[PDB]
C-alpha cells in the first residue's frame, strides 16, 4: 500500500492484463492502480503528479476518492467541473484531506470524463485499530483486497458509445478474454485454518458481477464502508463502484477453489477460464482449479443487510416525511440522459468556483436545470423510479459527500424506516419490477455534491445532476488551497488538443 502522503504518477503505458496488449491510464505504472491506505483519523496528502501525453485517453485528470464524505474539503472531492477544474498535462496537484469519522473499503479514480475506464482506478482502504469486526478474522492486508473491474480492447473514447460489456473480467487486475484462453489468472492464497477479510471494490465502469467462490460461504461485516452486522451468503451482486468486506475462512480442503465474477452481460458465463481467479490454499499444486459451481442458496439480498450499529433513519416513518423530497425522472434518446428534463453538460466554471464567486440558487448556478439547492441540516429523500424510459438498467446511482439510508431497495416493495442499510452506491433496479428506489440523508455536509449513474459511459451522456447543499456556508466551511484556485486557469489556458 502506499499512503496516506504519497505521490501518484499518472501516465499512459502499454498493459496486457488479459493478454492483449493496449495502452491504458496508470498509476504508478499498474492499473488497477496501487492501494492507498491509513487509517481513521488520518490526513491524506496525496500527489497527483499528471504526467499523461496522450489526448485520446485525456492528458488531464481529476481524481474522486470515492466514499468520503470530505467534510470541509469539497474542492477535493474529484468530478471535473463539479468541485475542480482538471489537473493538466505536465502539473502536480495535492489532495489533501481527512477521514476522521470513516473506516472500510473505498477505492480512487478518474472523474473526468470516461478516463477512469481506460485505467485510472484502484483501491483505497482505510483501517480501524479497533475495527468492531476484528475478533471474526486473522488477516487483513494488501492481499486481501479484491479489485473486480470490466476491461475494454478499444479505448472508451474510441470504442461505442455504449459498450455492450467488457472483452474481460479482471479480478486483481487480470483475466481472460475469448482472444487469450491461456492468459495469466490471479491467485489469492489462503492457508489453511486463517479466517480473512477480503474487501471486494467493484472499480467497474459499467457492468455489475454476481461474484461466488467454490465450496466457500462469506460472511459480509461491511457494505459501501460501513459496518454491518453479519451476513452469511453464498454469493454477492456487486454493483459498479460498490465495495462489500467478507469473511472467508479458509477451512475447506487444500486445494484450488474457482473465484467466480460473472458479468451480466458480454462474454458471461466461465468457458476457458474467463470471469474467473484462483483461490489457492497454501501446499495445493500451482495449477486450476477443478472444482463445480454450485446454484446460489443464499445469495445477497440488499434487504437482508443492516447496519452493525442502530443508525437512525432521517426524517419520519412515511413516504416524504422529511424536510425536502425530490424525484428523478429518467430519460433518454439514445445518445444522452436526461433526469428531470435535463441532461448534464460540465459549466466552463466549476460549480464549487461558482458557488465561491457568488452563486448561491438554483437560478444563479451553472448548467441550468441540473442543480439542486438543499437546506442545511435538512432531511432529504430522493426517489429514481425505475422506467422503459432510461435503457441500460439497472442504474447504480451514487451520491457524493454521503453515506444514505436505503429505505427502498430493487426488487422490493417495502419502506424501511427502522433499520436499513446505509451506503453510498444503490442499484436503482428495473422497470419490469416496478422499482423504486429510495434513499434518505441528512445535510450536514455544505457543498456542491455529484449525484450520478455510476456506469460512466452513462455520465457522459449527463445521467447526472448536482445537490448544492447549504450554499450560503460553503465558502467558509470549504477554505481552497491556492494549488486549486491556480487549477482553472492553467486549464483553461490549455490548447484543446492538450486537454
Ligand atoms: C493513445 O491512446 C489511444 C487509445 O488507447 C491509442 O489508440 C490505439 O490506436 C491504434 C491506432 O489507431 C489502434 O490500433 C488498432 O490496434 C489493434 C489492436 O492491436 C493489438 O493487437 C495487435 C495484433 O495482435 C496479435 O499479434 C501479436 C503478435 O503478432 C500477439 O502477441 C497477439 O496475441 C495477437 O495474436 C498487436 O500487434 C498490438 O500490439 C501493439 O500495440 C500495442 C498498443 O500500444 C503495444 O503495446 C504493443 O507494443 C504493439 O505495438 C495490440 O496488442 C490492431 O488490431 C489494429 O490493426 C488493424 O486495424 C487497422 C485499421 O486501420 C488495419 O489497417 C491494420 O492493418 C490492422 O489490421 C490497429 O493497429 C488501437 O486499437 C487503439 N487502442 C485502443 C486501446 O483503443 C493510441 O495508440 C495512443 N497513442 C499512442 C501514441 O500510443
Ligand atoms: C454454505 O452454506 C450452505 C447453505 O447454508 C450450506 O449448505 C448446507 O450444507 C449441508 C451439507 O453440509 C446440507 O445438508 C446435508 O445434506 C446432505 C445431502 O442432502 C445430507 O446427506 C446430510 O445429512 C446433510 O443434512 C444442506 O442441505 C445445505 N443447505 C442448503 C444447500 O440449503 C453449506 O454446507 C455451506 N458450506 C460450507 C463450506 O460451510
Ligand atoms: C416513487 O416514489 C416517489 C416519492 O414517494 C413518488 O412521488 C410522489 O408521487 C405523489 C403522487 O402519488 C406526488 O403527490 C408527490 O409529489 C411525489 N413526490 C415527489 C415528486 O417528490 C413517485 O410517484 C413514485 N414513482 C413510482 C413510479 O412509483
Ligand atoms: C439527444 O439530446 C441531446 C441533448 O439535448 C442532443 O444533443 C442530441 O442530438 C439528441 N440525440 C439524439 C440521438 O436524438
Ligand atoms: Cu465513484
Ligand atoms: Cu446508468
Ligand atoms: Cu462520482
Amino acid at each position: 500500500a502506499v499512503g496516506p502522503v504519497a505521490d501518484l504518477t499518472i501516465t499512459d503505458a502499454a498493459v496486457s492484463p488479459d493478454g492483449f496488449s493496449r495502452q491504458a491510464v496508470v498509476v504508478n505504472g499498474v492499473t488497477p492502480g496501487p492501494l492507498v491506505a491509513g487509517n481513521i483519523g488520518d490526513r491524506f496528502q496525496l500527489n497527483v503528479i499528471d504526467n499523461l501525453t496522450n489526448h485520446t485517453m485525456l492528458k488531464s485528470t481529476s481524481i474522486h476518492w470515492h466514499g468520503f464524505f470530505q467534510h470541509g474539503t469539497n474542492w477535493a472531492d474529484g468530478p471535473a467541473f463539479i468541485n475542480q477544474c482538471p489537473i493538466s498535462p505536465g502539473h502536480s496537484f495535492l489532495y489533501d484531506f481527512q477521514v476522521p469519522d470513516q473506516a472500510g473499503t473505498f477505492w480512487y479514480h478518474s472523474h473526468l470524463s470516461t478516463q477512469y475506464c481506460d485505467g485510472l482506478r484502484g483501491p483505497f482502504v482505510v483501517y480501524d485499530p479497533n475495527d468492531p469486526h476484528a475478533s471474526r478474522y486473522d488477516v487483513d492486508n494488501d492481499d486481501t483486497v479484491i479489485t473486480l473491474a470490466d476491461w475494454y480492447h478499444t479505448a472508451a473514447k474510441l470504442g461505442p458509445r455504449f459498450p455492450g460489456g467488457a472483452d474481460a473480467t479482471l479480478i486483481n487486475g487480470k483475466g481472460r478474454a475469448p482472444s487469450d484462453s491461456v492468459a495469466e489468472l490471479s491467485v489469492i492464497k489462503v492457508t489453511k485454518g486463517k479466517r480473512y477479510r477480503f474487501r471486494l471494490v467493484s472499480l467497474s465502469c459499467n457492468p455489475n458481477h454476481t461474484f461466488s467462490i467454490d465450496g466457500h460461504n462469506l460472511t459480509i461485516i461491511e457494505v459501501d464502508s460501513v459496518n454491518s452486522q453479519p451476513l452469511e451468503v453464498d454469493s454477492i451482486q456487486i454493483f459498479a463502484a460498490q465495495r462489500y468486506s467478507f469473511v472467508l475462512d479458509a477451512n475447506q480442503a487444500v486445494d484450488n477453489y474457482w473465484i467466480r465474477a460473472n458479468p451480466n452481460f458480454g462474454n458471461v458465463g466461465f468457458d476457458g477460464g474467463i470471469n474467473s481467479a484462483i483461490l489457492r490454499y497454501d501446499g495445493a499444486p500451482a495449477v486450476e482449479p477443478t472444482t463445480n459451481q454450485t446454484t446460489s442458496v443464499k445469495p445477497l439480498n440488499e434487504v437482508d443487510l443492516h447496519p452493525l450499529v442502530s443508525t437512525p433513519v432521517p426524517g419520519s416513518p412515511s413516504s416524504g416525511g422529511v424536510d425536502k423530497a425530490i424525484n428523478m425522472a429518467f430519460n433518454f434518446n439514445g445518445s444522452n440522459f436526461f433526469i428531470n428534463g435535463a441532461s448534464f453538460v460540465p459549466p466552463t466554471v466549476p460549480v464549487l468556483l461558482q458557488i465561491l464567486s457568488g452563486a448561491q440558487t438554483a437560478q444563479d448556478l451553472l448548467p441550468s436545470g441540473s442543480v439542486y439547492v438543499l437546506p442545511s441540516n435538512a432531511s432529504i429523500e430522493i426517489s429514481f423510479p425505475a422506467t422503459a424510459a432510461a435503457p441500460g438498467a439497472p442504474h447504480p446511482f451514487h451520491l457524493h459527500g454521503h453515506t444514505f439510508a436505503v429505505v427502498r431497495s430493487a426488487g422490493s416493495t417495502v419502506y424501511n424506516y427502522d433499520n436499513p442499510i446505509f451506503r453510498d452506491v444503490v442499484s436503482t433496479g428495473t422497470p419490469a419490477a416496478g422499482d423504486n428506489v429510495t434513499i434518505r440523508f441528512d445535510t450536514n455536509n455544505p457543498g456542491p455534491w455529484f449525484l450520478h449513474c455510476h456506469i460512466d459511459f452513462h455520465l457522459e451522456g449527463g445521467f447526472a445532476v448536482v445537490m448544492a447543499e447549504d450554499t450560503p456556508d460553503v465558502k467558509a466551511v470549504n477554505p481552497v488551497p491556492q494549488a486549486w484556485s491556480d487549477l482553472c486557469p492553467t486549464y483553461d489556458a490549455l490548447d484543446p488538443n492538450d486537454q
